Parts: structure tokens; sequence; C-alpha cells
């Protein structure tokens, strides 16, 4: 268990962008520039810095040249210059490996702080930034599928409750949460910002990043992603969805980059920022927990994830969750989902929803 | 093989309505009006008589309480009085059996036809409907799912060549059509009012009635039917969808009415008016023909469909299919999909798309 | 009045297409192509051949280089080859001009009939076209602002009545129409293929074309090509609109090219195929009949308006209309308007709506 | 100038309701429940509460029936039950009325502090709140028009600089602000929330309250809402819109009550809860600050809004803005707009656009 540490939490503003190693560079310019429309910031022959549309710190998203694909950081960007340092002391209080560069590590960002945190993710926190042009009135460039905000990441991790008191003490708060009737955690979601969340966490195999999330205007800009690759005849591309969230009652979709890092488009969940916000806890055999309209999560979802790479740029080992499985308990051959709870009808054993079973 | 007629075809409008015998009458108006918000143009202990937002004609949808929940008849509206009588003289040429009356099987409806067609479907031809009010700008009712028009029948039989060439007889136009290299149609849309299709034929046992179709405005709308149905905690009456169909490539979903009617709603489908409109033909392989995202289609959307009547009231008997399955074919266990045509790459041998396999 | 022919008229599927001269065609192209995003199918110095996203044949504009911008041929094709010979019978027996070529008057179109109709404007009739890549699933195309279909266009003629019985035997039937209670026609909207028109008429001086419209899938697709025309700085060219119309309930917008050409983008009026459809007429001092919302018709909606060619290409003049102005009777200075008939609050005396 | 307390700021959450007195209650009701869907959390014959779809707090506006329609509070709701203090003891300093009820002044609302503040508004500053429903996923209930959440509240003031310096002390930031070249500000606005404003200063005779303004998740939602009120004949109660905003790049729709309180509904403005969000600054001139499309706007806008009441709730009276008007600016005999900077083509002189 993560003791909460003496020293003051760095007053976290925000997920502001993350850097994942990409094997091919093109290839992964092609996806993110011209499939999915995002602007360039910055790019030579080792990395591509990418923002969305409403964006006006000097990036994302940086896609780096590397041979194994994997989440490098998560960044979120702090209040104050001084929150920096605050960072460096909470960290080394709870004993993590940090690395501080004055002048950042990655273009556009100043002075930073890298951690190899409690779970094994590496995280940034930087405050000061390059400020861009802020492109949210440029309806000249405005796609039919415009990525407008960065939203949230989402963590794979074995111990859902260890994880989330960790974050909770680094000042997040838990707005949603799926468990069971025996006390069993599967994901938990929390937030600085006043959305439903910044980062979130998936039970499983870990440390691994689940998915990096942009925000659309509306609905018809996910369709349009999907039908893009439909066009494209890259639809095997598209993992999961479109949807409706339970969790978050956010319109979504689930597609995969080139080296199979995960990609959730987002839109319209709620204001979460009075600090008594209501929490919400799904029961994980409710059917409508994950998509409100009962579609079947498809087990690619929960079994895959990106590898994370520690602060020298090697790989994390993997540790084993040994609490239950959500795909185990919903969809595998002994799992069962409702409809309504208590009622046979609707109801699913053994196998997923609307007539499949695992492939 | 059907033979065309001397007797010249009754010049076909559009399809009107369908007349559904349902089991519970209370039940079934609770799903069409309280769910779906169709408009009551009358109703009594025996019949519900329900119309689309921008219907002037009497309704689009009768509900008749009976003991066998069937379709009872699939109505088309036709040009001019004379076209009933040409239609008489068409269907008795074809050997059918035929029902005339002067005053109307249903109200709100004059002189009609009734004919048990070539492939065992009960046919309602009319001229005389009782206009009421259309409620085109009646925005204070407006619902956020709101259906505005009927749009088409879709049919299973077992022989889809043999009655694609007497509808075409008939005067329907085939806009699109699923194939493989091997001489087999598994599918085939076809219209006289300048949409993808006014009926449709589904390869499988018939006659059975695959479905009704109704359209919304915007794929929001759609969008909100499902957002809907989870909040009244019956999503598992919604099948398959929400998608984008490869073929017609409308925005639809397909819903479960209280005794298994399939209706499905659908939006923007293109303009296919011109006599010499191009006949699109997918290749029964193609994972992108009905779900263009690649979406894997639910076995029951292809094995079940709605008994039909013939004209003593009693359910025809079924007639299997012996030319190949779809389902067999592209999601059975000696089954082929593709993404992209020549590559194995986004290919799916003996199993759906996206990881899962039949239930 | 216009005679109806002994000789049966042409069965007309649907508006085609137009062919407008412009002065600059780079700036034309630049209006067309790179501001609204419709598809080039063929171009060379001279003209520019351009469709929307869910069309076959081979193009629904024709932009034609000359030293005068106006409206040179509104298209319509007709359901048979057969049917061009139907619409030369038929336009010869009115006594107009028609001229014929088997091989097109512009690419991508064969067999065609153009004549200079009983009100001054230039029809062409043809079936034969060069069918095209059909771009209607074209996602990684497609714009956020996409024309999907050619929907009708709008005339300006000075006797509506006279117009109306004409088309109505060329097989047009009226959806819409706006009068006033002292036997005034202001307006009809009249129809082939089963939505509310294919062509209309405005009454005003003429013949001019009022404008040319095109479809979008969605509202928020038009509220796309607002929201780019101001980030290029160009609202100045944004006439009217956004707007839902009361007349065909169709969501809207009017634009203006750079020869001052109107092109409406329009959505989701309603199904019209029944030969008993009902036909609506509103009252000219409903303010809710142009803009349902109420917002007021800006003068230019009225009074401006396009040149046509006569088929030698020369400027067709303009005959003045002497009944009553749509323009003066709602917003001059001695017009009325209401919002609900009887009611005097939300009413408006010698001035448009809204202030 | 309004001089910065030394007492700290209360911490303020966002706007969180409006009261609003009005004169007819059963007409009000048909409006804001019948026409524009919200919900009712409590009501009698003398009061209205209702809130918005995504809310949990127990109400966003309270109808109120009096004499004189009429503000008679703007409440923001603030991060602890202390800030309550703290805002006794900030506004006490600036020498400001105050009244604290420990249970309220409305249901559902506990410990309340009312103010008379500098500026002459009614602002109440709450924590404790009775939670209900949260009806973000009944969409059993959601009507095509659907009010999702409130958004921020817009005063008309005569002097905006010193208004918005008051409101920076209390911890709000400038997002956006309209300007021009001689240093004349017309309107400004400011948020705490992470939107681009929770409250808004335009330029004008005050106080008077300018409009409150609820959200939708799509633009779709205000297009429905001006369909709904053509079709019940009540188009004459839409002022203004829909449109695109400059300000905010929000689309936008302003509506009238029966009392002639103007409501905006907006949807789509972007985040703003970095510290050093960049601000913006139109100038007055340009065509496409308030409208991007270039609409005009019309003359109501600027020079009609709601009274506000004192804590006695007698009427406040009007002090008379003696900066430029923003009207005489850019619509007036001598106004000027421009849709180019520099551009006499599509420039507008003496007269409104289009
Ligand atoms: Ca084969
Ligand atoms: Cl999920
Ligand atoms: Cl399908
Ligand atoms: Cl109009
Ligand atoms: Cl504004
Ligand atoms: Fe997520
Ligand atoms: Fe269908
Ligand atoms: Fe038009
Ligand atoms: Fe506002």
């Amino acid at each position: 268990e993560i003791p909460k540490p003496v020293a003051p939490a760095p007053d976290i503003l925000r997920c502001a962008y993350a850097e994942l190693v990409v094997t091919d560079l093109a290839k992964s310019r092609n996806f993110y520039v011209d499939v999915l429309g995002l602007h360039v910031s910055y790019e030579d022959e080792n990395q591509i810095y990418l923002r969305s549309f409403e964006e006006f710190i000097h990036h994302n998203l940086v896609l780096t040249k590397g041979p194994v694909a994997a989440l490098k950081a998560m960044a979120f960007r702090v209040r104050t210059p001084e929150d920096v340092d605050k960072a460096e002391a909470y960290y080394q209080e709870l004993g993590c490996r940090t690395e501080r560069r004055k002048d950042g590590f990655v273009k556009g960002i100043g002075d930073a702080l890298r951690v190899e945190d409690p779970l094994g993710f590496p995280y940034e926190f930087f405050f000061e930034t390059t400020h861009v042009e802020r492109l949210h009135m440029r309806y000249d460039l405005y796609s039919a599928g415009e990525l407008v905000r960065l939203d949230h990441f989402n963590q794979v991790t074995p111990d859902v409750p260890r994880g989330r008191k960790y974050l909770e003490d680094l000042g997040f708060r838990v707005t949603e949460d799926i468990q069971d009737d025996e006390g069993t955690t599967y994901a938990a979601w929390m937030h600085r910002k006043g959305t439903v969340c910044d980062t979130a966490l998936t039970g499983g195999n870990g440390p691994r990043l689940h998915h990096v999330a942009f925000s659309t205007h509306e609905k018809h800009n996910i369709i349009q992603i999907c039908d893009k690759m439909g066009a494209l005849r890259i639809s095997d591309r598209i993992e999961r969805g479109p949807g409706r969230h339970g969790v978050s009652n956010a319109f979504y979709l689930y597609i995969l980059d080139p080296d199979n890092h995960r990609i959730e488009i987002y839109t319209q969940d709620y204001y979460t920022g009075d600090p008594d916000n209501p929490t919400i806890t799904w029961n994980v055999h409710d059917n409508q927990r994950r998509d409100w309209w009962g579609n079947p999560v498809v087990p690619s979802w929960y079994t895959e994830a990106s590898k994370v790479l520690d602060l020298d740029g090697n790989v994390q080992e993997i540790i084993e969750r040994t609490d239950d499985s959500e795909l185990e308990v919903t969809i595998g051959a002994d799992g069962f989902s409702f409809t309504r709870a208590g009622d046979e009808d609707g109801s699913y054993h053994g196998q997923a929803s609307k007539g499949f079973k695992l492939g």
C-alpha cells in the first residue's frame, strides 16, 4: 500500500500530452495526421509533435521513433513552476526514481520532471510550455472528424484500489467505478479538470497503457471517423464501437494505430468539478455499464494494451492481476451479465451479449 | 421462373403501410407510441393506427390484435384508382389469389386489393386513403428520436433471383445486391420511389417478413433511440447496430418489438430515381457490405423473421432455402470474410469479425 | 395564357445541372471547389465541370468563362432518349425557339435539346450522360460542409400564375405557394422528383435566375459552411441564413459566388411524390413563411438575381412585374407582417421583424 | 476603484442558480417547463424550482412570484462551508450590505450569504445544497431541445474595467474581451470553472441582468428550440440568433421569457482552465466578434435588460454608462464595422450588416 507523503502534492491541472514510441514514423504520421487530422506543431526525422484543434500548448501527442512501441511518458501540466519542485519532493518521498530536466525532455516543454511512479508508470510533470496558434476558430482547417481536445489516459494496473488511493493522495477524485457484490474493484475513473477523468485505472496485468482519449465536438464527428476508416478500407483497425458509455455517459469509439496503441475518441461527458460530485458505482455484471446499448465488449479490449517504458527507455516488467478478471466474470464461459438486475430475460451466461461467444 | 404477364403492371408509388398482428395490444402500443413516438391516427380495443411525423395518409402502421403474431399485409400505394384494377388483373394473370374490398380492409383506406403474391407474401394495393394532419412542422411534438417516414419493407424468400425478376416486371428496379463468385444471390434491394428501396429480398427460409424500416432526419435521432432504450433498461431489444450500411450507405439500427417483429431505423441513403441508376453489387465475403465499419452481423439477424399470413389469416407455410446461406459462408464454420480483397490481413476464417464467434 | 400542347409532355426526372457563365474562372473555381468542396469531373482553360458527393451523372454544375455572368442553361434529365424527341415537339408546338445537338452542348451530355421557354428561360432536356464514379461512400474525401446532391432551381418571373400553369402542363406539381387575400400570387414551388421542388417561381422582374440549390446530409454541414466563411473572412458573402424555411420546412442558407450568383444550401424537406400531395398555401404577410423563426428577409434577397441568356448567348431582356411586390407588402414603408394571425402583438408595420 | 480586501476571497466553484422574480407564475412555468423542458425540483403556488438535465444540486433556476419582474439573486457555489464565512468577511470589508441565513433563502439551499455587491448586483454564495437525482442518463426524459447545464450569467454595468478588476480580485480570470484602439472596454467574459465564463460584463446602464445562459449538448438542440418556438407561434420571442459567437466560439440563441428576461442557449465553447489561458481581445468594430457569420446584432440586445433587486426586494437604481456605447459605435448613425480590417468592401457605415 502506498503511503501519503508529508510533502504536498503538486497541483495538477489536467492531462496534457503523451509521448508514444512508434516503430515506423511515416506510417504513424499517416494515421495521426492523414487519417485523424491532428495538427503538426513540429516534426523531423525522429519525432512528430501533434496537437488537437483547440489546444494552445505546444502539443498533445509526441510520436518518437524507436525500436519497441510503447508509452514513454504520460504528462500532466501543473498549475505553477513551483509545482514541478513539489512533484519532485513528493515522488522522492515515495522512494520513486525521478529525473529532472530544466530544459525539458521533448521540444516545446520547459522545466520538467519525469518519474517512474509507484505503479510502474512514466509520468511527467511540467508547467512551462511553448504556446502555439490556438486553432479553435480555424474552420478552414476543420475536418468532419476533427479531434478538438486531449481528454484522458487510461492505465492498466493489477490492483485498482492500491492505484486509486495513490491517485487520491495526488488530488484526483474518483467519479465512477465498477465493482462487484463481493468487494472486487475492476475499474475506476478519476479527475482533476472537472470532466469524468484525466486518468483512469483498468484492472489487469500491468503497467500497461490502455488508451489515450481525444474529444470531438459532436457525435457525428465520431461516426465520420468510422466512415472514413471504411472508405480507406482499414475498418479492421476499428476495435470497438461506436457506442454510448455507461460509465461517463460519453459517446465513444476505440481504434488502433499502426503499432496497436489504442486511441479512444470521446464526446459529451458531464461536469464533475464540484467537490461533493456524486460518485457512481456500476455492478460488473451490468451489461449497460461499458456500452449503454448492451453491445458486447470485444475481448481484445480487455486483454491488449501498450507496453510502458522506464526512464532508461526499457520496457517495464508486467505484474499479473490476481483479483477477478472483468472479461472472465462477464463474457467468458463462466461469466454472466444482465440487462435488468435480477431478470433472466436479457441475461447472458457463458457468452457475450447479442448472440456472440468469444472468438 | 415467374412469367411476365401481358396485363400491364399497376403503377406503384411507394410502400405505404404494414398491418402487423400483435398478441398484446397494450404492450405493442407501449413500444410503438411510448418508446418510439409514432403518432396515433385512431385506436380502439382491437387495433392501433399509427403514422410517422411527415405522413399525410391515414397511417403507416396498423397493429391488429390476434392470436399469432405475423405480417398480415404490406401495402403499397398506387398512382390512380384505376391502378387497383390493374393490380387485380395482373395478379390474376399470375394465378394468384386476390381479394377486393371497395371500402378497404382497415380504417382510413378505401378501395383495396389484397393478394397472395407468387412468393407467398400478402401485398395490398390501394389508392384511396383518408388524409390527416401532416405533422411535419409540429415541432411542439417532435421527439429526440422522431420517426419521420416509412421507408421500406424487407422480405425473406428462399430464391432471390426468382423474386427479383418478378419485382422487376412489377416495375421495381434493383439498386444494390449481394452475390458471390459462384452465381449465388444472397440479397437484393429494389425501389419505386427513388430511394434505395421500397422492398428488398433477403435470402432465407420464407415467406417471412424480415423488417419494416422507418427514417429519421439525422443520425443523432437514431443514437437517441438507443440511448432511450438504455434508459428504459430494454437494451436487450436492440438487436443490431447502430451502424453504417455498405449496402444503401444509410445509418441504421435494428430493434425488436414485443412480438419480435423487427424494426429498422434508417437515415441518409441516396437518390435512385434515374432509370439507369448504377446497380451496386457487393461480394458476400466483403466484411464492409452490411456494416461498413466491419462490425459483425449477429446470427439472429440472419435466422429470425416474422411469420406472414395468407388471405384467410392463417400462417403461410415456410419453404426452406436450398441456395448457400449468407450466415454460413461469412461467419459459419467454413465461413470467410475480408476487409481488403486479396489481403489475408484483416480477413476472418470460420468466425465473425472483431473477435467474436457464433454463440 | 400559355396554351397546353396537343403534343405529349416529355417525362422529366429531375433537375440535373446548371451551366453558369462566370467572368473569372479561377476565382469561381476557388469558391466552388476550395470553399464549397464540389468535385471536379473535368476542367480546362474555359470550363470547370463539377458534381456533388452523391452524383453519378457527369456533372451538376458547369462553369463557363464568358464576358457576362449569367445562367446559360438549366438542365433537366428525362426518362428515355425518346423523351428528348417529345420535348422538341412539345416546345415547337408552343412556338418556342429550340436547338438540338446529338452530341451535347457541354462535355458529358449526349443528345440534348435547348429551348428559350415561354418565360424567357434557357431550358435543356437530355437523357444521355457519361457516368462517373459515384463518390457517395468516399468518406476519405468528405468535407465537414459537404454538398451531397443538386436539389433545385428557383426562377424569377413577373407573372407567377402564368408560369405555374405552363409548368403544370409540363408535369410539375405545385407543393407550396405564397398568396394574399387579394388574389395575388408571390411564389410557387413545384416538383417532379418527389421533393418540395425541382424548380420554383419567385415573383419579380424577369427572366432572372434566383438561385441554384444544393443539399447536405445534416444541418451541422450548413453551419460549417458559415463557420468556414467566417474563418476565411468572407462572411460578407453570406446573404441570408442560416434558417428554417416555412415553405419546404428545410434548413437553409444563401450565399453569393464571385459573380453574385446565389447558391442555396438546403437539407431535410419532405416527400411530395404522391399525386394528391397536399398543397400548402401561406399568406404573404405571415412572418414565419420564409424564415420559420421570424428572422427578417434582407431586401437584396428580393431584388437581386442573375441574368439569363438566350440560345445565342445574349442576355434576355427583363420584363417588369406589375403585380404587388413581396418586398413592398411585407417590409417596405407600407409593409406588414404578423407572427400570429389577427394578433397585433408580434406584428411589424413599415419595417422588417426583429428590430 | 473597488479596493482589494485583505480578507481572503471565497473559493468560488461556478455559477449555480438564479432566482428570477416573475409576475405570472403559470405563464412562466409554461415557458421554462413546457417550452424549454427544464425539470421540476419543487413547486408550490409561489415558486417553481427548476434544474437542467445533468445537474445534481437542487436547482439552477428559481422562479418567484412577485409584483415586479427582476433578478433577485445570482448564486455561486463555493468550495467549502467556510467559504461562506470568507464571503461574508470579504464583502463586509468592501462595505457592502450583507445578509446571512444559516438555513438558506430558497428551498434546497442551506447556509447562504446574499450581498448587494459593489456594482449593485444581488450575489449569493452557498456551499450546502440538497442533492437530487442527476438526470444525465434519463434519455426517457430527454427533449429534442434539452438544456443540459447552467453555463453563465451576463451583467450590464456602466464601467467594465472597474467591475473587471473587482471580479479578478474575487478569482475570476478574463478569457475574452472587446475593446477599441482608443482604450474603451465594451465587454469582458471571466471564469472560475474552466469554460469561457461564469459571469460576464456588458457595458451599459446598470446594474441590470443581461441574460442567464444554459447549455445544450449539440447545435441541433438549439435549432430545435427555434423550430419549436415557430410551431408554437412564439417566434417573436426569438430575439437574436441562432448564430456562432466570435467571442467564446459558442453556437448560440437568445430568447425572451414572459417577463422579458433574456435566456441564452449555448454550446461548444473551449477549455480555459490553465492559468495562462491566452486572453482574446476583439476590436469593437469587427463585425465577426459577436456573430462570427456577420449577422447584425439587433438594437434591443444592447438596450434591453432585466432590473435587479436589492436585499429588501426593491429595484436597484440604474447608473448611466458614460463610456462609449457599443451600439452607437457599430450600428448607430456614426457607427461602423468591418468584415476585414482596413477593407471598405464588407464594411458597414451608419447601419448594421446584411
Ligand atoms: Ca466463392
Ligand atoms: Cl468502456
Ligand atoms: Cl445489412
Ligand atoms: Cl424563403
Ligand atoms: Cl454576442
Ligand atoms: Fe477512456
Ligand atoms: Fe432494411
Ligand atoms: Fe430554394
Ligand atoms: Fe452569454
